[PDB]
């Protein structure tokens, strides 16, 4: 098909390894390139914690409210917001938002603590249906993105069908769902991946990431007109562990796909 052509030229071009998948919710199909190869996830799991709290608050109500301390010993590489309120408290709330739409690497080991450690994100995982994501590790190491480690890992077609649930599905309850899509909305990471590929006039909310080994990745829910939502992910990774990120390569991956839709 043209969109494979393409797709593999632009992994050549780029030097790297590219993973994409497309579902449209009109049907159910899938549009997969190396959609059952694992890539490493960076910062895209932070979707998968904030969402396992949400799901903890459907019984436990008033816990997205709940103040949390941020110590000194909570920083670590990547902190734009945490480090506003060292020695203050945030609300689950408040670090689910600074996770999702600042990728901000404190408060994402504050939700996995919350959820008793990385396999509490990963037990989440698992009770919606997703078999193949792993987090195995915390904030800042789960980015070291070593080529063949499993660790800290999904593939395409997984991350996919579990966002599509998470965002478009029953995986959250009513409430939790639109408060997810009105955080990844608003995301402020993402202007330069997906979102830069898309019509101006397609909706969209996504969650990068990017970690060594030049490590560039997007996860959106996109709502175009005249046809069904759609839910594009794109996973990059490089050979070189110095190889810079290239959200640029995400990017024409998603003018790709819009070309193909
Ligand atoms: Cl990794």
């Amino acid at each position: 098909s043209a969109v494979q052509q393409k797709l593999a030229a632009l992994e050549k071009s780029s030097g790297g390894r590219l993973g994409v998948a497309l579902i449209d919710t009109a049907d159910n199909t899938q549009v997969l390139y190396r959609g059952d190869e694992r890539f490493p996830m960076c910062s895209t799991s932070k979707v998968m914690a904030a969402a396992a709290v949400l799901k903890q608050s459907e019984t436990q109500k008033q816990l997205l409210n709940q103040p949390v301390e941020i110590k000194p010993a909570d920083l670590v590489n990547y902190n734009p917001i945490a480090e506003k309120h060292v020695n203050g408290t945030m609300t689950l709330a408040e670090l689910s938002a600074a996770a999702l739409q600042y990728s901000d690497n404190t408060a994402m080991n504050k939700l996995i603590a919350q959820l008793g450690g990385p396999g509490g994100v990963t037990a989440f995982a698992r009770a919606i249906g997703d078999e193949t994501f792993r987090l195995d590790r915390w904030e800042p190491t789960l980015n070291t993105a070593i080529p063949g480690d499993p660790r800290d890992t999904t593939t395409p077609r997984a991350m996919a069908q579990t966002l599509r649930q998470l965002t478009l599905g029953h995986a959250l309850g009513e409430t939790q769902r639109a408060q997810l899509v009105t955080w990844l909305k608003g995301n402020t990471t993402g202007a330069a991946s997906i979102r830069a590929g898309l019509p101006t006039s397609w909706t969209a909310g996504d969650k990068t990431g990017s970690g060594d080994y030049g490590t560039t990745n997007d996860i959106a829910v996109i709502w175009p007109q005249g046809r069904a939502p759609l839910v594009l992910v794109t996973y990059f990774t490089q050979p070189q562990q110095n190889a810079e990120s290239r959200r640029d390569v995400l990017a024409s991956a998603a003018r790709i796909i819009a070309e193909g839709l």
